[PDB]
C-alpha cells in the first residue's frame, strides 16, 4: 500500500439522443452531426455512482460510446449511413452542425467509420486531456497540447486553483448522420475505464 | 451406494413477465428493473415437477434465466438496452423498482451485461443461499454470509425446525430495461441444476 | 470486470486507551485486561474515512492492532510486563476485568505474548466473524462457528434482514497489563485489511 | 559541452518547526498536520547558498524532509505517533488543519508512514510540478497534471512571462501528530536534487 | 524529401441516388442501369474536402462505391437483384439506359456481380484514365487507351494546356437493376485511395 497503489474502476451512465425528421431541403439528401466529450464528473454525479471517489490521482486509459435505437425504431427499415469520428481536441465543437451540410461532414476524417442509421453504433477511443499553451505569436491567445500515452501523467481529483480536477474535459467522439424521413430515438451509453492513484482520506474538518 | 452417494438433477419452471407500456414521463427515458431468487421449492411445486424428493440433503451448483418475448414483439422492432446483473446476496430486493429510474440502475455493476429489450436474455449464474451472522455492533441484529464454493456445504432438505430445507432462497439476478412505447410479454425459463446427497425412504408412519 | 472483480483496500482508525494509577491492594501485583474487536463499519464511520463503500460484499483478510504510550511517558521507566492473546471469539468480552486479578489473566492462553507497558505493543492477527448455530442440546440457545480461511465465505454489505453487514463483529484481540503506580496514556491505531468484491451502484432512487 | 550537457546539484536549507502544547479538548486525543512544498527558489534564497545559477534549465530529481527534536526534548519522553504522507498536488494546502481533529488526517493515505512525535522523522519522495489544464466543463476554471517521470521535461529557470521558472511549486509531503501534553520544537532540513541543463551566460548588458 | 516523394490520401463524397417506381409495361419484368465515374476533381470540389491539393502529379490507385437504401425502404422486402460491373472505358455511357431492357444488361460482362436491391452494393475496382490515339484507320477519329498498372505513369495536377490534370476522368462502375413496384432512395458514397507525388509551392504571384 504505497503512494503509487493503482486501482481500475469501470464507470458508465445513458441518456437519451434524438434525430429529428428531416423537414428542410425536403427530398435532398443532407447530412448533421453532434458529438460526445468525457469527464470524470459526468459520471461520478450520475445518480447510481458513487458521487465523491477517495482516491488522489486519476487518468482515462480509455472512453466507450454505445448509441442503439429505441422507441419501436425497426433495424430493417433502412435510413442510410453516417460517420463516427475520433476528434482528440476542442475543434470537435465545431462539429455540432447548426446548418444543414450538403456532404457528410466526418467522412473525410481519418479513422472515421461508416455507421447505419437504423442500427446504431459501438465505437472505443482514448480520449485526451488538453494542457495548455499561452506563448503563441499572437497576443492574449492560448493553445492546447495532449500527451500520446495515458501512462505519462495524472490528474489530481482536488487539484488546482478550483479543486475541480475531475471536471477535465477529455475529447472526444463526433458522429454525422443522414437526416431521415422520420424521427428516431436512440439509447446512449457512455462508459470509462479510469485508473485511480493513492487511496485517500476525506479533507481534514474544518 | 454410499451414505454420500451423489445424484444430479436438472429442474424447471416457467413464468410470465411484462414491461408496462412508458406512462409517466413521457418523453424522457427511464429505466426499472426487476429480479429472480431461486428455491427449490420453487421447482419442485411446480405443476409436471415431482413434488417430493428422496434425498437426504442438496446444493444449487448452477442457475439460469431466460426471457425471451411473445404476444407478437417483433425482434426488430428496437427498444433500446438495459442490463442483467448477479446479485448474491438480499440487497437484490431493492432492484425491484418502486419508482422511475433517470439511469440504468445495474448497468454500474460489475459483471453487468447488456441486454436488448426486443431480444431477451440469457444468462446463467452460481447462486448462493445465506448463512446467518448474529453477532453485530448493533444488539439483536443480523447479517449475512455466502460461501465461495458450492462443494462446501450441503442443505438438508428436511433439516431445521420447520423442516423447511427445500425453501432457503438462493441469490440471484437482475434485469433492468429502458421502459418502451408499448407493453412488451416475455416467457421466462427458469433452469436449475442441482445435486442431490443420499437417497431416503419416506418419513416413518406414524 | 466481472461479477468476482476482487478490491483491496487499507483502513485505519485512532482512539486513545488509559492505564489507571493503582488504588487498589496498594503494594501487591495486581493484573487486569482489556479488548478489542473489528468491524467494517468502526473504520467506514471514522471521520477521515469514506462512510460508504460501492461494493456488494468483503472479507476481513487481516486486523492490526497498534498501542504506544503518550503523555510524555518514558519508554526507559519499566513498569512491568503484561500479555497480549488472539481470541477468536465471543469469550474474550469477560477478559475485560471488572476485579482485580492476582494473576496474569492473558499469560496462559496459546499464543500469548509478552509486551512491555512502557513500550506498548504491535500485532497482527486473522479476526474472525461469527456463525450462527441454533441446534444446541438446550432449547433456545445459541451457539457459534467461525472458518479457518477468509477465502471461505463473503460478506455482503447490505446482506441479512438489517442490510447491517458491514457491522460483523470480527474477533479479536485482548491485551493485559500488571497495574503501574501511575497513570499511562496511549495511542491505539487499528488497521484493516480488507478484501471487496463486486463494483457496485448505489441502491435505486425511491 | 552540448546544449544538453546536464549537472547535478545538492540544495538545503532549514528552519524551526514547534508542535504546541495542547491547550484545547484536554483530555482528549486529538491530531493536527502542516505540509511541506519545494521550490528552487526557496532555497537558492537561503544565506548560504548561490542565489542565482548560470544554467538554462532544471528539474527536481528527489526531496527529502528531515525533522528532528531540540530544545532539550527527550527522545525516551513518548508522545505517541503521527503519519507522514506524500500528497503530490495543490490539495496538501488543506492538511495544514486550522481545526483539531479527532482522527489521525493523514493515516489513512496510500504511503502513509508512521513516525513518532519523539523523534522525528526522515523521507524522501519525487515531488511533482502541476501543469496547467484549462479546458474544464465548468467555464473559466483550470485543474492540474503532473508528470509521471522527471525525466519527461524541463523547467527553464527564466522562461515565461515573468522569467520566475524557478518558483514552480513542487508537491509535496505532508505530516501529522497527536497533540503533545508540552510544547514540542524540532529542526527541519530539506534537500533537493537538482539536475540542471545547459550553463549559461548572464543576461546582456542593457 | 527528393522529387519523387509520395503521399496518400482517402478522398470521399456522397451524393443520391433513385430507383424509380415501374410505370411503364406494367406486370413484366425489365431492368435499367446507371453507372459512375471518378475524377479527383469531383471530389475536391466536395464542401468537407480541401478545393486545392499542394502536389505536383496524382495517379488513383482504388476506388470504392458503396450504394446503401435510406427513406425509410425495408432491407426484408425483397425487390429482386441487379448487377455490377467494372467497365473502364468510355462505353460504359451507353449503360445509362433510356429504355427498358428486357434482360439484365450488365449480367453478361465478365465480372458481373450480383446485387440486391433492397441492401445495395459495395465494390472496390481500378479505374482507368483513357490515353489518346488519334492514328485511326478512318481519318479525323480518335481512339483510347489504358494503363495496366497504376505505377507505370503519373497524372500532372496542372499540366496541359488547360491545367486541368485533376478533371480526368476514370472510368468506371455500373449498376443495372430490375425496376421495383416502389420507388427506393438510396445514400452513395464514393472513395478514392490517391497518391501524389512532390510537394509543390503555389504558382508564383503574378
Amino acid at each position: 500500500f504505497s503512494t503509487n497503489r493503482i486501482y481500475t474502476l469501470r464507470l458508465t451512465r445513458q441518456f437519451q439522443f434524438k434525430i429529428n425528421k428531416q423537414t428542410t431541403s425536403v427530398g435532398n439528401l443532407i447530412f448533421n452531426a453532434d458529438y460526445i466529450t468525457f469527464a470524470l464528473d459526468d459520471f461520478l454525479q450520475a445518480v447510481p455512482n458513487p458521487h465523491t471517489l477517495n482516491f488522489e490521482d486519476y487518468r482515462i486509459k480509455l472512453a466507450k460510446m454505445e448509441m442503439r435505437p429505441t422507441g419501436g425504431h425497426y433495424t430493417v427499415q433502412s435510413d442510410g449511413f453516417g460517420h463516427t469520428a475520433v476528434i482528440q481536441d476542442s475543434r470537435i465543437t465545431r462539429f455540432k452542425t447548426t446548418a444543414d451540410q450538403t456532404q457528410d461532414p466526418l467522412a473525410p476524417f481519418d479513422g472515421a467509420k461508416k455507421w447505419f442509421v437504423s442500427r446504431g453504433f459501438k465505437r472505443l477511443l482514448r480520449p485526451k486531456p488538453q494542457i495548455t499553451i499561452e506563448d503563441l505569436t499572437t497576443a492574449n491567445q492560448s493553445a492546447a497540447l495532449w500527451l500520446n500515452s495515458a501512462r505519462t501523467g495524472w490528474i489530481p481529483l482536488q487539484g488546482g486553483p478550483n479543486s475541480a480536477g475531475t471536471k477535465v474535459r477529455h475529447y472526444g467522439i463526433a458522429f454525422s448522420f443522414p437526416q431521415p424521413e422520420q424521427t428516431i430515438t436512440y439509447v446512449t451509453k457512455l462508459t470509462l475505464y479510469v485508473q485511480f492513484r493513492q487511496f485517500a482520506p476525506n479533507n481534514p474538518s474544518t
